[PDB]
């Protein structure tokens, strides 16, 4: 569990994002890490990464000197404070998902899977300013009994215990993003399971 | 015909479905052995399977000691008692195919390859919880004489004579449920060939 | 331009349709040659292809003994007798031409691409099951002054001078099917360039 | 900043763009360079390029001896006289930005990175028959005060500071087009953030 392991590990999960069609060198990912978490960087392309360009940042906010880290750190931090299991955070702008967020629509229980964030629904939380204190509070709030949200004209957010489940997870939501975009063009609504059919689920699991 | 030459096979099909689109970590894939079947194992990520992972389940339903099969394992031995000449059996949860299951739509004769299943049309079978023995005989009635079908709110299962042929089928089941879906957001029916058209089809296979 | 130069290069047009999104292993390419044809066999997997595998068909509908050619073998032949000087034939079940056939719909001039093919459209030709020589005179009448056509309930045919080409078009109208069925869910008529317009473009090429 | 490293990196820009799902062997790339500029030729396909393909167009349009640039070369001429900033030119009919072209609209504020092309909007120009002084007016017009433009009927066009910017941004609204696209089939306007929003924004950036 040492520091360039944990580096290793966040790198190889923006190479494989970007496989899966979710990042577009848009996205950032963290570890819970010491007092703080391990981010990636600003500014830097995926494919150019190396273990020292990951930053640390600090609970009380103060990242290493002369390493820029992610413009989205802000609310990588609200989630390990809103969630104290989560030790992983994968964001990105998956289109899907993303164009979910601009419908303003949660998603609902269309498929089973939905029960992997933990509840009968993926939330879509408001809009406000990226990197801002305001987006951090709808954040920590969306993920108080969620594992997964969607923030409102912008993407996802994504917390499991490690970034393994973290990514899986994140790809998850994004096929169920697909999943109703392509049912709701056809019909509105879209046929979902009961709330008794999603407790049987969560239960199973 | 060895357990190894098989289990290796099963392992291609899982890499060769997620190089394809299909798969998403989340399928599952069998084969006939013996009194029962060789399945892939429940948790672990498909790129870490080794021949030693792979399954033996039973005809009785007892699963070789230490090993956790698939946690949908039960549909597998349904399609097997239901089908004696299925001697493997490909589950995903495809995209396509799975928006196609939530709006409970059978695939209908858009295009002459609805043959390959075996008649005009993919049924969708009724939702019940995953793993249950109430899923297995929906699942069961399905296949009676169809070698693929949706599963309501899930995914697909296609059946075959070997893993290729059901990977094969598998993949033209995700190509017609994409048809499907794409000529059905604009207009609604889809023409279709008619029943005659069918016939004369499935006789030229 | 020896035999096998020739069957090497039909083999790499398979996988590249396959690389592209065109072809699901269910396409089959010819080139012409002598007093016929060498075209794809039709029962193996195009990753098993050797050079060995390519068959010849003369101009009387002869196949080399104990090889089977593709099962659409007829409508290669009737493509270079309507064309003389079209050298090279692909035809794939593309999913976006293929969506439009079922609709049985002409691709119109939505934009100035379409002008490859040769007019201001790529039609779509009638229904008639695979494999007979109805569906051959239909194909023959379609491509008298077009160089690609839909085909009704079924795919596409491209044709060239070469291989590089026929797969280049092939790939052009797939991307024109695109275009025009995600126009066409927004709005119906779909904005076209008028035929002045495009008779610009084509003295341009 | 030899010519032929600046050769070496449009190639590459070529690939990566072929492998983003952008180019399908019709775009054109440039560099700005001494009084004119470096581009791809027209005629081959990106795969057999060379740093000696490359043409290089000084500025009263004259190109190389022997070699044939791009058949879309004059509106990257004028893309450079419009913004003296811009040192490299991305175009190409990526289908998203394109469908959104033939609608003749412009892309608006869906999402925040809306940004990163330099206000509220990704606009739409005018058709004109490619290759002409007619379009390069638009073209010039549309850059004025963006990085970026959609073509009507045609594709997409944008510049940046180096060939890496210039295809991230291409990259970047072919995602934005996608979002609209998507959330246009469903609702009819799509939600926007406000200018005040954008403004601070951009400011941000
Ligand atoms: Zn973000
Ligand atoms: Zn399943
Ligand atoms: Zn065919
Ligand atoms: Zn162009």
């Amino acid at each position: 569990m040492e520091r360039n392991k944990l580096a290793r590990q966040i790198i190889d999960t923006c190479l494989e994002m970007t496989r899966l069609g979710l990042n577009q060198g848009t996205g950032n990912v963290s570890v819970r890490y010491q007092d703080g978490m391990l981010i990636t960087p600003t500014g830097i392309p995926y494919e150019k990464l190396t273990e020292s360009h990951i930053v640390f940042i600090d609970g009380n906010g103060k990242h290493e000197e002369g390493k820029l880290p992610s413009s989205e750190w802000r609310f990588h931090m609200a989630a390990y404070q809103s969630r104290p299991d989560a030790n992983a955070v994968v964001h990105n702008h998956a289109v899907h998902c993303t164009a979910v967020s601009i419908l303003n629509r949660s998603i609902p229980a269309i498929h089973y899977m939905i029960a992997a964030a933990g509840g009968n629904s993926i939330p879509c939380a408001p809009y406000a300013t990226f990197g801002t204190r305001e987006l951090s509070e709808h954040v920590a709030l969306a993920l108080k009994n969620r594992k997964a949200t969607l923030l409102q004209h912008h993407g996802l957010i994504a917390c499991e215990v490690n970034l393994e489940k973290a990514l899986w997870l994140a790809h998850e939501v994004e096929v169920l993003a697909q999943l109703y975009l392509t049912t709701l063009a056809i019909t509105d609504p879209v046929p979902v399971l009961s709330d008794e059919e999603i407790a049987v689920v969560l239960e199973k699991f």
